[PDB]
Protein backbone atom coordinates (compact mmCIF):
# COMPACT_ATOMS: atom_id res chain seq x y z
CA UNK A 1 0.00 0.00 0.00
CA UNK A 2 1.29 3.41 0.93
CA UNK A 3 3.28 4.94 3.75
CA UNK A 4 1.73 6.74 6.72
CA UNK A 5 1.71 10.51 6.15
CA UNK A 6 2.11 13.44 8.55
CA UNK A 7 -0.39 16.31 8.34
CA UNK A 8 0.42 19.43 10.36
CA UNK A 9 -2.65 21.57 11.05
CA UNK A 10 -2.70 25.17 12.32
CA UNK A 11 -5.92 25.80 14.26
CA UNK A 12 -8.18 28.32 12.56
CA UNK A 13 -11.04 30.74 13.40
CA UNK A 14 -13.54 27.93 13.94
CA UNK A 15 -11.19 25.08 14.79
CA UNK A 16 -9.48 22.41 12.70
CA UNK A 17 -12.49 21.63 10.56
CA UNK A 18 -12.75 17.87 10.32
CA UNK A 19 -14.87 15.07 11.76
CA UNK A 20 -14.04 11.66 13.20
CA UNK A 21 -15.88 8.38 13.50
CA UNK A 22 -15.10 4.70 13.77
CA UNK A 23 -15.43 2.22 10.92
CA UNK A 24 -17.27 -1.06 10.55
CA UNK A 25 -15.09 -3.96 11.66
CA UNK A 26 -12.25 -1.67 12.75
CA UNK A 27 -10.76 -0.48 16.05
CA UNK A 28 -9.66 3.08 15.31
CA UNK A 29 -10.89 6.47 14.21
CA UNK A 30 -11.23 7.66 10.61
CA UNK A 31 -11.89 11.02 9.01
CA UNK A 32 -15.58 11.19 8.18
CA UNK A 33 -15.48 14.58 6.42
CA UNK A 34 -13.04 17.44 5.86
CA UNK A 35 -14.69 20.86 5.77
CA UNK A 36 -13.84 23.00 2.73
CA UNK A 37 -11.41 25.82 3.48
CA UNK A 38 -10.42 24.31 6.83
CA UNK A 39 -6.98 23.94 8.38
CA UNK A 40 -7.54 20.20 7.83
CA UNK A 41 -7.95 20.76 4.09
CA UNK A 42 -4.91 23.09 3.99
CA UNK A 43 -2.81 20.39 5.68
CA UNK A 44 -3.87 17.73 3.18
CA UNK A 45 -6.25 15.65 5.27
CA UNK A 46 -8.73 13.51 3.30
CA UNK A 47 -12.04 11.81 4.10
CA UNK A 48 -11.36 8.13 4.71
CA UNK A 49 -7.95 8.73 6.33
CA UNK A 50 -7.18 6.40 9.23
CA UNK A 51 -5.64 8.11 12.27
CA UNK A 52 -2.49 6.39 13.55
CA UNK A 53 -1.04 9.12 15.81
CA UNK A 54 -2.08 12.46 17.27
CA UNK A 55 0.87 14.65 18.33
CA UNK A 56 3.12 11.60 18.34
CA UNK A 57 0.88 9.37 20.46
CA UNK A 58 -0.55 6.18 18.98
CA UNK A 59 -4.35 6.29 18.83
CA UNK A 60 -5.04 3.10 16.88
CA UNK A 61 -6.78 1.47 19.84
CA UNK A 62 -8.26 4.50 21.56
CA UNK A 63 -11.92 5.44 21.76
CA UNK A 64 -13.63 8.20 19.81
CA UNK A 65 -13.69 10.43 22.90
CA UNK A 66 -10.05 9.84 23.71
CA UNK A 67 -8.94 10.77 20.21
CA UNK A 68 -11.24 13.78 20.04
CA UNK A 69 -9.92 15.07 23.36
CA UNK A 70 -6.31 14.81 22.20
CA UNK A 71 -7.24 17.07 19.28
CA UNK A 72 -9.48 19.50 21.15
CA UNK A 73 -6.77 20.07 23.77
CA UNK A 74 -4.22 20.98 21.06
CA UNK A 75 -5.01 24.70 21.11
CA UNK A 76 -2.66 25.90 18.39
CA UNK A 77 -1.51 23.05 16.18
CA UNK A 78 -1.97 19.33 15.83
CA UNK A 79 0.14 16.74 14.02
CA UNK A 80 -1.84 13.84 12.60
CA UNK A 81 -0.11 10.74 11.25
CA UNK A 82 -2.60 9.11 8.88
CA UNK A 83 -2.92 6.30 6.39
CA UNK A 84 -4.80 7.34 3.27
CA UNK A 85 -7.75 5.34 1.98
CA UNK A 86 -7.08 2.77 -0.70
CA UNK A 87 -9.46 0.61 -2.70
CA UNK A 88 -9.68 -1.33 -5.95
CA UNK A 89 -13.32 -0.37 -6.33
CA UNK A 90 -13.76 2.26 -9.07
CA UNK A 91 -17.33 3.63 -9.46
Amino acid sequence: RMLPRLCCLEKGPNGYGFHLHGEKGKLGQYIRLVEPGSPAEKAGLLAGDRLVEVNGENVEKETHQQVVSRIRAALNAVRLLVVDPETDEQL
